[PDB]
DNA sequence: TTTAAAGATCG
DNA sequence: ACGATCTTTAA
């Protein structure tokens, strides 16, 4: 199982092997919300659309994919004992804040992403990442799964935009498979919820495969109504895998 | 400026 | 989800 080289939420590496055996074969792969890209690291589509509303995570995936070796080479400066403490945590985190340069953004977000707190990824409203100092004992250089990542990443696009965008460049060779926001079990709102449903409805009109995993709560079983539904056992809360199979 | 509730901040 | 301390919002 390929590791993404990023702490991100919704990684869902358990619940992998049940996507893989719901998600249908096609030529291409379309994912609205990519984030850490587990499922993209972890399939073999001939071509993959991958899109995400977070402009920084984009910008790192791109110079990866087209800088790898420079990229690798400068990040991995960043790993070493001497930058494992607040100060200099801090001192980089408003470096990040205040660049202008692309390259130099996304070598320090991967730095952020490892020695921040829970690789949590927080913005205030002026677009500053606020995330404080994570105090790890030694935080992991994932010089191999960025490799990997780079090579996979030569059949992949990246676009940063919302899911309604990215969903329309799909086609009849695409499969998409969606992983929104979680539902609430008691940012991604419920009106955004039912859309991503609606839409879904409508590219499954087209002859469109599309894959939606979620919580199985009541919201999420009424939205995705006209799916073929799997629940996957993992207060005890289970998973949705809504299928729209044209 | 006052007031109260709400939202935002960031460790 | 936490919490003290900011800013925001409307009459
Ligand atoms: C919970 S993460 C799941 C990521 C991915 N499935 C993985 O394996 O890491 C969902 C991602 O969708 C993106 N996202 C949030 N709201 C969005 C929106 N309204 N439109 C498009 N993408 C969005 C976020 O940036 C987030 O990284």
């Amino acid at each position: 199982k390929n590791r993404a080289f990023l702490k991100w939420a919704g990684g869902k590496y358990p619940l992998l092997d049940d996507i893989k055996r719901h998600l249908p074969k096609g030529e291409c792969l379309v994912e609205p919300f990519v984030g850490a890209g587990s499922v993209f690291l972890n399939t073999d589509f001939s071509r993959y659309i991958l899109a995400d509303i977070n402009s920084d995570l984009i910008s790192l995936y791109n110079i990866v994919k087209m800088r790898t070796d420079e990229y690798v080479q400068a990040a991995r400066e960043l790993f070493v004992p001497e930058t494992n403490c607040a100060e200099v945590y801090y001192q980089f985190r408003e470096e990040f804040n205040k660049s202008q340069d692309p390259f130099r953004r996304a070598v320090l977000f991967l730095y952020l992403n490892r020695y921040g707190y829970n690789g949590l990824c927080r913005y205030n409203l002026r677009g500053e990442f606020n995330v404080p100092f994570g105090r790890y004992k030694k935080p992991y250089f994932p010089e191999a799964e960025l490799y990997h990542f780079a090579e996979k990443a030569q059949n992949a696009f990246f676009y940063c935009e919302s899911y309604a965008d990215s969903m329309a460049r799909a086609d009849d060779s695409s499969v998409v498979y969606c992983d929104p926001p979680y539902a609430p079990l008691s940012s991604f709102t419920l009106e955004q919820q039912a859309h991503l449903a609606e839409i879904a409805e409508g590219l499954v009109e087209r002859h469109i495969p599309v894959l939606i995993s979620n919580h199985d709560t009541m919201l999420t079983r009424e939205w995705y109504q006209r799916a073929k539904l799997h629940v996957v056992k993992v207060k005890k809360v289970d998973e949705l895998l809504a299928l729209y199979k044209p």
